[PDB]
């Protein structure tokens, strides 16, 4: 099969979704200095990882402090599961804006759209968006326990004398691999590597997981590994999803395509909807694109995927774990809920 390399075979378990919905839970916010209903409006765009024998989903939670996409405060919840479907949720968010070293970048919009991957020595590396209602910035935090976090600030703060420190950035997929059943961050040609971006798929390297250097073209502009394309589901945006997976057949990148309305999109899919795709890069040259799905492997199907805070619908893939011999894929549903799909497919390592 020409698509044998992809991680497909996903199925929504019958009747279980969504697995995380909003709740009226309160916590004392150090940014507001006030008790806030931190997950009252929408719970979506989740990171996922494995810690202490369980699946952990860290979901993007929004309060009702305003109406409109990007108008409120995002904080990350902490939910655990032993079956991938039923979650036990903390009442206090595990990650949030505060009067800390990142206050200016994260106030008042908070901390959005997390992805998590883990090093071989057990360090969780969180890539997320800082939102201060001016510029979204991709930033890095680390922890050993997913609760005691150190914030290191924007991923591109230092690179090339700060060239990109005030550019709008988000949505990063670190390269990982499986060593046996254990999913860990993997160097490519001696460097840590990630795919990142929303408007195109860009990349960056690092020696230390915190300071990242975006790949550039000959003019010193961001190198576009691939881009939105006329006539396909990913015709307006190509936005990186969960961490990438280095297999024997290439580096697999799950990503989110936004469909251009009308004839320059794929009219098989709803206008403006986000449906999930996959790309494949060469293991030795990780900027060399060697595969890309013509059609999405996941699309809005249930009513809470087809419309919500985002009216045109999303299945926004962002968390992915290998647990109890299966893949559990966590995705945002129309910027409003978290859902799971499960696959038995075994990739080649
Ligand atoms: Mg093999």
């Amino acid at each position: 099969s020409e698509t044998a390399w992809c991680l497909d075979g996903f199925e929504r378990p019958t009747g279980v979704n969504p697995v995380i919905k909003p709740l009226p839970t309160k916590f004392y916010c150090p940014m507001r200095e006030d008790s806030v209903a931190w997950e009252e409006s929408d719970t979506f765009n989740p990171a996922a990882t494995i810690y202490d024998g369980k699946i952990v989903v860290m979901y993007r939670a929004e309060d009702n402090s305003a109406q409109g996409i990007g108008s409120r405060t995002s904080r990350l919840g902490y939910a655990t599961s032993t079956d991938g479907i039923h979650f036990e949720r903390d009442t206090k968010p595990a990650f949030y804006p505060a009067k800390d070293n990142q206050a200016e970048n994260e106030c008042p919009g908070g901390t959005e759209d997390p992805r998590i991957a883990m090093t071989e020595d057990g360090t969780y590396v969180l890539l997320y968006t800082q939102w201060n209602r001016k510029v979204p910035r991709l930033a890095v935090a680390t922890s050993k326990d997913l609760k005691h976090w150190t914030k290191f600030g924007p991923a591109f703060e230092k690179a090339y004398n700060g060239k990109f420190k005030d550019e709008a950035t988000k949505s990063a997929s670190l390269v990982t691999t499986l060593k046996g059943d254990k999913q860990v961050i993997a160097k490519v040609n001696g460097k840590y590597f990630m795919y990142w971006g929303e408007k195109n798929v860009y990349a960056a390297t690092s020696d230390n997981l915190i300071d990242w250097d975006p790949l550039l073209d000959e003019n010193g502009e961001l190198l576009k590994l691939f881009s939105p394309r006329s006539g396909y589901f990913d015709s307006q945006l190509t936005e990186c999803g969960p961490p990438a997976i280095l297999t024997k057949d290439g580096i697999v990148l799950l990503y989110n395509g936004k469909n251009e309305p009308g004839e320059k999109g794929d009219t098989a899919y709803p206008a403006n909807s986000y449906c999930a795709g996959q790309a494949l890069f060469d293991v030795n040259n990780p900027t060399k694109l060697i595969g890309r799905l013509d059609k999405p492997f996941l699309q809005p199907t249930d009513d809470f995927e087809k419309s919500g805070q985002y009216p045109a619908g999303t299945v926004f893939v962002e968390g992915l774990v290998y647990y109890r011999n299966k893949w559990y894929l966590y995705y945002g549903c129309a910027d409003s809920f978290v859902a799971v799909a499960v696959s038995d497919k075994q990739l080649n390592f």
